């Protein structure tokens, strides 16, 4: 599958994805990919701030979908 | 005095402000509570989008009032 994560400076990074993959799970993927601890990032989708332990599907995300997400701190 | 902000999350969050607190001042508070840089938040009250450098009072805001919130998404 594949979803996009956008940052602050526009840098657009792709992710492999899990369909019912939790948000905790996505944060770990960003870390595996660009090394920012999950406890630092916050993801937003279509205005809403996603919370870990809810799944991509719980928020109706689909392949080709865009998570800004983006960013955190 | 207290004021209320509607988060992206949606869980209401609470702030300790003063009457003559500027808006860039409020963002900094939000940054402190939810690690979101000011330069990314945009606040709205009662329909209007508040601009930094104007004060809570210049927008007629009082106790227990609420401001919803959202991200600028500049790029
Ligand atoms: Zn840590
Ligand atoms: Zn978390
Ligand atoms: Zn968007
Ligand atoms: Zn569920
Ligand atoms: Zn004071
Ligand atoms: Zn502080
Ligand atoms: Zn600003
Ligand atoms: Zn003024």
């Amino acid at each position: 599958m594949q979803i996009f994560v956008x940052t602050l400076t526009g840098k657009t990074i792709t992710l492999e994805v899990e369909p019912s993959d939790t948000i905790e799970n996505v944060k770990a993927k960003i870390q595996d990919k660009e090394g920012i601890p999950p406890d630092q990032q916050r993801l937003i989708f279509a205005g809403k701030q996603l919370e870990d332990g809810r799944t991509l599907s719980d928020y109706n995300i689909q392949k080709e979908s865009t998570l800004h997400l983006v960013l955190r701190l």
